[PDB]
């Protein structure tokens, strides 16, 4: 399933429906912290909705728990991340995903 | 897992290898039966290596067990395919996915 854990809180209030576009910053890491990709590396937010198949579920149900403002770590089991297969030549077979999501604005 | 299932014979005795190219014709279903793709609708096999995460681990696990000639159903349970999250607009969450395989040549 998908944990998270609250780094820094959100307003308490505006959290994501669906049809909105959550804006993010996000650094993906393996269990080890082992960075494996950064949107704040190319100083450039991330944006998708949920609803739409866009994101792996891990990240459908975790962002839907956060509200705006909110800096979290979420952790994805490898059922709701890329499973026994992984992702060419970046993620192993069986790996749990790190994630330093902030949620920075609805649109 | 993945479960393979012979609906006619290989050789018997050639068997995939890391590093070789098999050359497959498929058509992916869904446990109900309906089609999603179909490579013999195209008119072009597909070809893959084996170990390079170029398919989903289901194919890497079940075209292994298959020889040379051999039409099998693989079916393979959504951890070893799209788990969780499915494939945008095509693939539902937790789907079970039935292959029907051709091993045609190795290359
Ligand atoms: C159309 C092609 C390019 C298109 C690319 C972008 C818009 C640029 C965007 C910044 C992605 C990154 O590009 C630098 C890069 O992000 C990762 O590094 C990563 O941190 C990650 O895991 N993320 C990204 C941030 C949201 C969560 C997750 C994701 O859900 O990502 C999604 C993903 C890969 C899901 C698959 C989709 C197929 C399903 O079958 C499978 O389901 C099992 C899950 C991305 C957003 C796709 O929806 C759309 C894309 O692919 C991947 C390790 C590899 C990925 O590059 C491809
Ligand atoms: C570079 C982009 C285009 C590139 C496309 C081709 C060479 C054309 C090729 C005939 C694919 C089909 O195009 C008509 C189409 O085949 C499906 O319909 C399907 O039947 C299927 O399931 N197949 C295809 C036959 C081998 C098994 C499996 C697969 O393993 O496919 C792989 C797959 C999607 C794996 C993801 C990769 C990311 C991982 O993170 C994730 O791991 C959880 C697993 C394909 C071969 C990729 O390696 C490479 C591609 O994507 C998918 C439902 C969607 C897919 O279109 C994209």
């Amino acid at each position: 399933g998908v944990q998270v854990e609250t780094i820094s809180p959100g307003d308490g209030r505006t959290f994501p429906k669906r049809g909105q576009t959550c804006v993010v910053h996000y650094t993906g890491m393996l269990e080890d912290g082992k960075k494996f990709d950064s949107s704040r590396d190319r100083n450039k937010p991330f944006k998708f909705m949920l609803g739409k198949q866009e994101v792996i579920r891990g990240w459908e149900e975790g962002v839907a728990q956060m509200s705006v403002g909110q800096r979290a770590k979420l952790t994805i089991s490898p059922d709701y991340a890329y499973g026994a297969t992984g992702h060419p030549g970046i993620i192993p077979p069986h790996a749990t995903l790190v994630f330093d999501v902030e949620l920075l604005k609805l649109e």
